[PDB]
């Protein structure tokens, strides 16, 4: 009768965020984006994405960090694992690309729960939380973590990018802010047992 | 670098829906219903609901079961827990009252898994998946669990009720036909690794 698993959150003050070199996407635009989709599919098949999602509280209220590239796009710290890549190895090797330090010092990432899979069937922006019906070879699989944080750490943030807390309320039914799987992180979250150290 | 819980689904004519007596709602109106939250809020406090997600697959598409109270509202098999009720043996119960068998019969219930938390803070519709800014007084808070059946089973389903096998692409984004907890179980559910027996 307590089938929630337990996870520590941590206030935001005990993170530093410093700052390091710009981090430039892989893909100049959405069209390009969607033409080396396309090219790599040809070769390997399926993309394989894994993303991480980080929470702190402050006075008790749960935040997701959110990377804003400039004042466009808010993403999960995350990315394309390579062929044969182990899922939770290729999340650290990504997240310590993206948040590790500029004096070489490793945070200690831990990684234990699945929160969701989401599909997009076509070269296009839909994706689904399911492989929707006559869909027999999608283009893209993305798996995402719960990352379990340290009690205080020091992230280095791309230039480029800010780092951003956001409480579940303001991504709640926000798809048009955020898209479909950031503003159902919500829900997706709701299943844990939260403690506010 | 296997995370992901593993759950068994078997076909739909793996199971028998028989019939039994009418089920009839505790409140004959939604004002009834409300009046009768606050009534029972000033005596007892917060109102405390679990509800069960049963699944089954039919050609390796896995399918929620709901039940339709004729032709109006979908619900998940559930409701009340009584003052110092454990929850996972309150779900146990309230689903024997619901789909237990005319000959007495008991089902074999698993429950090993939440998937979510929903709570309402005012003696109103809206329901979110987080306790809402400025609210130390929820009036509901609902607990989802996961129901894994066995390979078979007879249930019998109260004459006023039909239990419906609905796929999940029905259910995404679809709030206005099922609402925002039934509407959101393709993204909760994406977690699992279903095998189609
Ligand atoms: O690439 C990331 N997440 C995978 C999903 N994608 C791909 C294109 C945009 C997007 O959100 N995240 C990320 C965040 C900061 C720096 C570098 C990468
Ligand atoms: O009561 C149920 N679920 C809890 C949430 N509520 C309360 C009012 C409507 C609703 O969906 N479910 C249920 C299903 C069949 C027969 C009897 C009960
Ligand atoms: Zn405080
Ligand atoms: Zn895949
Ligand atoms: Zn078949
Ligand atoms: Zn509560």
């Amino acid at each position: 009768s307590m089938l929630e698993r337990t996870i520590n959150l941590y206030p935001l003050t005990n993170y530093t965020f410093g700052t390091k070199e710009p981090l430039y996407e892989k893909d100049s635009s959405v069209a390009a984006r969607f033409q080396r989709m396309r090219e790599e599919f040809d070769k390997i098949g399926m993309r394989r994405t894994v993303e991480g999602v980080l929470i702190v509280h402050e006075h008790r209220l749960p935040h997701v960090l959110l990377l804003q590239l400039g004042t466009t796009f808010f993403k999960l710290p995350g990315g394309e694992l390579n062929p044969g890549e182990d899922e939770v190895e290729g999340l650290k090797r990504l997240m310590t690309e993206i948040l590790g330090r500029q004096d070489g010092v490793l945070q200690d990432w831990v990684i234990d729960d699945c929160i969701g899979n989401w599909w997009r069937p076509n070269f296009e922006p839909p994706q689904y939380p399911y492989i929707p019906a006559h869909i027999t070879k999608p283009k893209e699989h993305k798996k995402l973590f719960l990352v379990q944080l340290q009690e205080k750490a020091l992230f280095a943030v791309p230039k480029n990018y800010k780092l951003v807390a956001a409480p579940l309320f303001e991504l709640y039914d926000n798809a048009p802010g955020y898209g479909p799987i950031i503003s159902s992180l919500p829900q997706l979250l709701s299943r844990f047992n939260f403690i506010y150290n």
